[PDB]
C-alpha cells in the first residue's frame, strides 16, 4: 500500500495526493486535491487489501449511504462520504476533508486536557451524533478520540521553544464522528470482541452480549480522557482492566460476574486478582475512585462527573441512554436563553 499512496500520485484520474491524514490497521487516509471539483481538498481512505478490511469498507459504505441520505445536512455530525472507487485492488472511500482528531490534538499538546467549556460543547455533539445512530438501529462499537474529528482547522498554533513543540489552542470545538467500518445494525450478527481496549464496556469484556449501551460506556471513557488528558484505563490486559474498573468505579455486579463464560478472569464470585503482587500494588497506585480525578469542586465539574458516572454504569440494562444524557444538567449551560 506504501506503493500506491505517495505525494503526487493521482487516484481515479482526479484526486492528487498532497499529504497523509492518518493511518492504522485499516490502511491510510490521504489529503487529495480533487481536480474535477475545482481543486477542493478531500480525504480518501485507502483500505488495506485484506478480507477483514475489504468487508468492513463495504459495510462502512452501506452505513454511510444510509446516514448521509437520512441526514443530508449532517445535522447529526456523521462524516459525509462523497463516493468510493477501486485503485489497484484497494477500495478507496472519498470524504469531506475534516480537521485534526481529538486524539492528535491532546497528544501533540503533551497530553494536556480540553477546557471544560469545550468538553461541554464536544460531549453534547458526540452524544447527539451517536444518538442519531442509536435512533437508526446502529451501534458504532469503536468510539475513541481517534474517531472524533474537529470539523475545521479552527485553532491557532505557535512553536514554544521552552518545551520544543507547537501548542495548539482551540478556537471552536465542533466535531464529527468517523469510522463506520465496525458499526453494527440491531438485526445483524454481533462480533464477540468489539471496541479498542481502553474504550471497551464491561459487557463486551465478559461476552454477555452488547447493544447501543456499549457506545455510552465508550463516550464516558472519552469524556474523562478529554478532562484529564489521559485514560484512567491505561492497560493492555482484560483482567487488569477489570481490576482498574473495581478501584475506579467500585465492585462489579455479582450477576455479571456469575453469568459470564469468561470465568478465567474470576475465582468464585470475585476477580481472580492478586492485590498484593507487584502488578496489583502498581494498579492500586494508578487508580482511585472516579470523583478523586476531579480538578475542581466547582459545580460544573460536579455536573460532568455525574454524567461520566452514569455513562460508566456497569449494568448495560441500567446505563443512561444518550436520549437521557442529552438532557443531563451538564448541558443546561448550552440551553441558556435568559
Ligand atoms: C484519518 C481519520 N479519518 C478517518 C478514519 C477512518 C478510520 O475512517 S475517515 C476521515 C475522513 C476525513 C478526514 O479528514 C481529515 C479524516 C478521516
Amino acid at each position: 500500500m506504501h506503493l500506491i499512496c505517495q505525494s503526487g500520485d493521482v487516484l481515479s484520474a482526479r484526486y492528487e495526493i498532497v499529504d497523509t491524514l492518518g493511518e492504522g490497521a485499516f490502511g491510510k487516509v490521504v489529503e487529495c486535491i480533487d481536480h474535477k471539483a475545482g481543486g477542493r481538498h478531500v480525504a480518501v481512505k485507502i483500505v488495506k487489501n485484506v478480507d477483514r478490511y475489504c468487508e468492513a469498507a463495504r459495510s462502512e459504505i452501506q452505513v454511510l449511504e444510509h446516514l448521509n441520505t437520512t441526514d443530508p445536512n449532517s445535522t447529526f455530525r456523521c462524516v459525509q462520504m462523497l463516493e468510493w472507487f477501486e485503485h489497484h485492488g484497494h477500495i478507496c472511500i472519498v470524504f469531506e476533508l475534516l480537521g485534526l482528531s481529538t486524539y492528535d490534538f491532546i497528544k501533540e499538546n503533551g497530553f494536556l486536557p480540553f477546557r471544560l467549556d469545550h468538553i461541554r460543547k464536544m460531549a453534547y455533539q458526540i452524544c447527539k451524533s451517536v444518538n442519531f445512530l442509536h435512533s437508526n438501529k446502529l451501534t458504532h462499537t469503536d468510539l475513541k478520540p481517534e474517531n472524533i474529528l474537529f470539523v475545521q482547522s479552527d485553532y491557532t498554533e505557535a512553536y514554544n521553544p521552552k518545551i520544543k513543540r507547537d501548542e495548539r489552542t482551540l478556537i471552536n470545538p465542533d466535531i464529527k464522528v468517523v469510522d463506520f467500518g465496525s458499526a453494527t445494525y440491531d438485526d445483524e450478527h454481533h462480533s464477540t470482541l468489539v471496541s479498542t481496549r481502553h474504550y471497551r464496556a464491561p459487557e463486551v469484556i465478559l461476552a454477555l452480549g452488547w447493544s447501543q449501551p456499549c457506545d455510552v460506556w465508550s463516550i464516558g471513557c472519552i469524556l474523562i480522557e478529554y478532562y484529564l488528558g489521559f485514560t484512567v484505563f491505561p492497560t493492555h490486559d482484560s483482567k487488569e482492566h477489570l481490576a482498574m474498573m473495581e478501584r475506579i468505579l467500585g465492585p462489579l455486579p455479582k450477576h455479571m460476574i456469575q453469568k459470564t463464560r469468561k470465568r478465567k478472569y474470576f475465582h468464585h464470585d470475585r476477580l481472580d486478582w492478586d492485590e498484593h503482587s507487584s502488578a496489583g500494588r502498581y494498579v492500586s497506585r494508578a487508580c482511585k475512585p472516579l470523583k478523586e480525578f476531579m480538578l475542581s469542586q466547582d459545580v460544573e465539574h460536579e455536573r460532568l462527573f455525574d454524567l461520566i458516572q452514569k455513562m460508566l454504569e456497569y449494568d448495560p440494562a441500567k446505563r443512561i441512554t444518550l436520549r437521557e444524557a442529552l438532557k443531563h444538567p451538564f448541558f443546561d449551560l448550552l440551553k441558556k436563553s435568559i
